[PDB]
């Protein structure tokens, strides 16, 4: 399935993920498209920032939903 | 400040608002961009229906953010 990334450049970046992806592995996919290391991205769904060993599943983030990138100061 | 609104078709709408625009202010404009009456709109955010009497910012909706359209 897809989903997005929104970051704050104004960037909107499409994912392909299953709904067992766990968060590391989207930062990986995050790291393919932008070559951000995953150490450096913070990852936001509805406001709560995600953990890396859940997956999309755990957080409810289904086809078409919109996550936040946000790079660690 | 912009938002946007998906819908089933897949469409996504680029709508341009205030955040003290109410959610019955926002139907008006998915009104004005899909002909679809107020009445029949049912809108949704980060899994919660909104309430035609609240604002954008009672609910946290920001710049960029991303609703969703589901017909009634």
């Amino acid at each position: 399935m897809q989903i997005f990334v929104k970051t704050l450049t104004g960037k909107t970046i499409t994912l392909e993920v299953e709904p067992s992806d766990t968060i590391e592995n989207v930062k990986a996919k995050i790291q393919d498209k932008e070559g951000i290391p995953p150490d450096q991205q913070r990852l936001i769904f509805c406001g709560k920032q995600l953990e890396d060993g859940r997956t999309l599943s755990d957080y409810n983030i289904q086809k078409e939903s919109t996550l936040h990138l946000v790079l660690r100061l």
